[PDB]
């Protein structure tokens, strides 16, 4: 069975819905902003792809309660690729051929110590109350929207650090090729929060040098890169078999075309470029056209741009895909990347367009032989692939085509 | 493609590899010990089902540098498992059909807390330390593990809170049945702690009245259990495609004949049963053999215990199987709980025997015409089920047939 995308829902620091994010990409438009928080918390860096938007009453107070921010953005997400897709509550709601799968990088840091806190302070269990958990367990996003949205079909999260919503998207791709689900909404969310963002600050993880300038400070492949700019958001797509999505006169962006995911097998927080290079391989097997298109992975470090570059020269040889990194403009969303990244290249296929790789004012010798796009640009795409890599060594990748 | 298990390990409360773990089965014995730490924490509950082994000096020191203990755990489970299917290193490592799918509920909130309270000491960024991210990401046992054991394969964690690891095994047949892999190495961990233990008490969800009488805590079925022993471990299996297993001259415990995952869509902390009910019987589609034992989620809960009672009775009619309750001997591992219980049921098919389901001083009415089996009972059997759930209406079953 073939497997489609028929609906889109995102909340980023680039944009809380679909037309806000495709003005943002368009613009190149940062998301980057500076943060007092992460300032206040002893933090070097001290920006943030932060998202604006006031959730305050967007979700029935007996669904929010059990809510970390991860589980609301994706949430919200899901609310609008539901609207998208045109689903009936009928059409979705109590099937078990309809299912979720939807994770986060980092589950919930912030309730994980306010659980810590609270029992250690004068009210103890009763400062903890009974929602902790739901907020701190790894599939908070899964289990926080299989349960309001009535799913009866598969509902858990996979679980990849910086590659998670992708593996996501692949893992509902499988449900479909089984023929186990007519649909499987896929994606992930990922709060933004200095108990989180401070465990990357101490690896040196993250930019520090670009704080009065925030939005230069996510500037992948760019000669003085200096670490990634945490994010936090939500995205969300529904995953549809072909026939399934025909049938109801669906609105298809794509196919889902091909899925590699691998492992490098090497070490923990630097790739080894091989994995990537067999993970897109991987995607790409039995795909009779060529990429048109490159969502790189792109973080803003040192040494992963470059590693990801080679890999990618590997692959392509002289055919180098048009590629820009959109973590330049959005930061880097951790395990919401993957579904925020194929959100925007199904926005740039479904619009016919290449969004800018930002921010890059010396460009790495090594992009050298590569066709990195700095500029907006107008063109008519067929195929289009999107990298995630995270932590553990740890790869997606995603070719997305037209039908 | 068919998906056999070809080896296991297993560090849990009532024993640090499969030998001890047989011996503790078959003697009924209880795993639970009164806890000081949660006791000095605040909490209502003081017992738990903890790993009694040393751990330091077993993991080289550029490994374990990343790992927190669900990984530790994890990482000397799938060490027993390589030895006990008798994998070489030239076989399994750098193989890109050899994967790794293994999970936690919780990540670890003991490094998360670690993490945030060394941050908000006056030395910040240089109290926390470079290794705080993947000792307490979400993905820290997939990461930690098939990094060291040089995994080319597929690379990530399901997490599904108490269904964790068996949605990671049947993730893993899975990619088996694709053709994807040939070996997956599938399971889990969990640590144990107060940071985790006290949302859960302060939810009302664990044991209270029994701080006195650790052994007697976890009493699934009995008229007067009060919540479930928390617990840590972990676990993995081998999963194994089976003409790779044959032409090896593998062990084979079992096919994994049946897999059902679905969802409640109901309530975020108490099951529906109408989602258990057809996640059983996905499971047995197909399945042409009766179980002859069934091992229950059965966590000691006043409403769980029973709501998936009800279920059973619901799926098989009028011939209901053996069943037992493990977690009364050893606790509830959270997400290690799925592994850690295919293992008993992959040890009572291969010894041919039953485990008993300890504790039962007066047996719930809603448990009454069941075969609750209370002795350890020799009893060849040929196809074998376990069920896990989680927090967020998440099932899975696994059915297990000699071949
Ligand atoms: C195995 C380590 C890997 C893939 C590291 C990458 C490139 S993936 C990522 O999101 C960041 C920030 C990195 O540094
Ligand atoms: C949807 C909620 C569910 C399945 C709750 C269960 C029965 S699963 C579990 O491990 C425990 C302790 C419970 O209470
Ligand atoms: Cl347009
Ligand atoms: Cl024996």
């Amino acid at each position: 069975k073939r497997a489609v995308i028929t609906g889109l829902g995102i909340v980023s620091s680039i944009g809380n819905n679909q037309q806000e994010v495709l003005a943002s990409l368009r613009e190149g438009r940062s998301g980057i902003t500076f943060s007092q928080e992460l300032k206040d918390s002893g933090m070097r860096s001290h920006v943030w792809g932060n998202v604006k938007l006031d959730t305050t009453g967007l979700i029935d107070r007996k669904v929010v309660r059990f809510m970390s921010d991860a589980s609301i953005y994706a949430f919200l997400s899901m609310e609008q690729a539901i609207a998208d897709a045109g689903l009936s509550p009928e059409a979705y709601q109590n099937n078990p051929r309809v299912g979720l799968i939807a994770g986060s990088g980092g589950g919930s840091p912030r309730f994980q110590v306010f659980g810590a806190d609270a029992m250690r302070g004068p009210r103890g269990l009763k400062a903890v109350g009974p929602y902790v958990v739901t907020k701190a367990m790894a599939s908070g996003v899964s289990a926080c929207l299989a349960t309001p949205f009535k799913i009866h079909g598969v509902n858990y999260s996979i679980s990849s650090a910086c590659a998670t919503s992708a593996h996501c998207i692949g893992n509902a791709v499988e449900q479909i090729q089984l023929g186990k689900q007519d649909i499987v909404f896929a994606g992930g969310g990922e709060e933004l929060c200095w108990e989180m963002a401070c465990e990357f600050d101490a690896m040196g993880a993250l930019s520090t040098k670009y704080n009065d300038t925030p939005e230069k400070a996510s500037r992948t492949y760019d000669a003085h890169r200096d670490g990634f700019v945490i994010a936090g958001g939500g995205g969300m797509v529904v995953v549809e078999e072909l026939e399934h999505a025909l049938a109801r006169g669906a609105h298809i962006y794509a196919e889902i075309v091909g899925y590699g995911a691998t492992s490098d097998g090497a070490d923990m927080v630097a790739p080894s470029g091989e994995g990537a290079v067999r993970c897109m391989k991987m995607a790409m097997h039995g795909v009779d056209t060529p990429i048109d298109y490159l969502n790189s992975h792109g973080t803003s470090t040192p040494v992963g741009d470059v590693k990801e570059l080679a890999a990618i020269r590997e692959v392509f040889g002289d055919k180098s895909p048009a590629i820009s990194a959109t973590k330049a403009m959005t930061g880097h969303s951790l395990g919401a990347a993957g579904v925020q990244e194929a959100i925007y290249s199904l926005l740039m296929l479904e619009h016919g367009f290449i969004a800018p790789s930002i921010n890059i004012e010396e460009l790495d010798e090594q992009a050298a032989g590569l066709n990195i796009v700095t500029e907006t640009t107008d063109r008519e795409l067929t195929t289009v692939m999107s990298n995630s890599f995270g932590f553990g060594g740890t790869n997606a990748t995603l070719v997305m085509r037209k039908l």
